[PDB]
């Protein structure tokens, strides 16, 4: 009954786990499909293949999924013409989309374009009926120097503006999860999802029925399982351990 396994990509498999590499290879021993996750505004499939294969993994660059796959094929099911604020280092994965004329707004953290002037281009793209779509809608993130702003300030700006509301395609929300079991053409209930982070990974699979695995690898603190509801169906060591217990239980 268990048809695919989502396994976040960074803190779940390398912050390289001792024992990632050989559990990999022994759930590849079965018939399940396996899926590389995680969310990004900036990385290509490419660059995170490349990490991946460096660190001994043996995955495809047909399993990796992002959030922005998410985002391009929302994009291409609506069959809409978006206008990109987008970091210039993730448009290797919108090649081929049509960007003139737009009739979307895409937004991910692009500070070189969080301006006045294309914002407001945005804005006008939105009082005309175009869609938003956000990659994810985070406060901030730590940089170098400190917090920074990230690209969920500016999506509520131009939510405010026009009274809409974002489709939202990154982890917790649910088009991630849908559009990363697409491919598998399988029910999110005949899945499972393996991450380090309880809110984003674990119950955000949990909302759409799958169940969730929750690792104490990578960002994971003690009691972070009793923070969602239900808690995730296994809380366990480590990606090696998920992976027994798939074999044990799921399979
Ligand atoms: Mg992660």
């Amino acid at each position: 009954a268990l048809k695919a396994v989502l396994v976040d990509l960074n803190g779940t498999l390398h912050i390289a786990v001792p024992g990632a590499q050989e559990a990999l290879k022994r759930l590849r021993a079965t018939s399940v499909m396996v899926r590389f996750v995680t969310n990004t505004t900036k990385e290509t499939k490419k660059d995170l293949l490349e990490r991946l294969k460096k660190l001994e993994f043996e995955i495809s660059e047909d399993e990796i999924f992002t959030s922005l796959t998410a985002a391009r094929n929302l994009i291409e099911q609506k069959q809409v013409r978006p206008m990109l604020l987008l970091d210039d280092r993730a448009l290797p994965e919108f090649t081929g989309v049509q960007t003139q004329d737009p009739n979307a707004v895409v937004i991910g953290l692009a500070p070189e374009h969080f301006h006045y002037q294309l914002l407001n281009q945005a804005f006008r793209l939105l009082l005309d009926g175009a869609p938003l779509i956000a990659i994810h809608k985070a406060r901030y993130y730590k940089r170098k120097d400190g917090l920074a702003l990230g690209p969920g300030p500016f999506v509520t700006a131009l939510e405010y503006a026009t009274d809409t509301k974002a489709m939202v395609v990154g982890k917790p929300e649910k088009t991630f999860f849908l559009e990363a079991l697409r491919d598998a053409d399988c029910a999110p209930e005949e899945a499972v999802m393996i991450g380090d982070d309880c809110r984003d990974d674990v119950d955000g699979a949990q909302n759409i029925g799958m169940l969730g695995i929750l690792v104490k690898t990578g960002k994971y603190k003690a009691a972070d399982e009793e923070k969602i509801n239900p808690p995730p169906y296994l809380t366990c060591e480590s990606f090696p351990h998920a992976v027994d217990h798939i074999l044990q239980h799921l399979l």
